[PDB]
RNA sequence: CUUAAAGAGUCAACCCUUUGCUUAUCUUCCCUAUUUAAAUGUUAGCAGCCGCAUAGGCUG
């Protein structure tokens, strides 16, 4: 699948630097997208300084 | 307010059988245990006889 491909000899960060193609880097990119999710995972608390960051952790 | 917050792992059982660790052995020679000295500590608390005494006295 895409999933062996894209990561054995570098492949993805050959993409991700362009040198198979600067509308191939569009395409990849049109693939890295943030999508946010925070039901059922874990939220604790982290202090900052003077306060508290409610921290997510993903792995 | 801690990768916070939450959670039933349950069940079941035939390890079997078999067997030659035998064989032969020099332990062995050696040689100073020597010398003293208070048993003291009263070292015994008896035998009769005067008595109701297992109270108290006397006799040696």
């Amino acid at each position: 699948n895409l999933w062996q491909v894209l990561n054995k000899a570098n492949m993805f960060y050959r993409i991700y630097s362009g040198e198979l193609g600067e509308e191939l880097q569009y395409l990849l990119k049109s693939c890295c997208t943030a999508k946010e999710d925070v039901t059922t995972l874990p939220q604790i608390y982290f202090k900052n300084g003077e306060g508290y960051d409610i921290l997510v952790p993903i792995g």
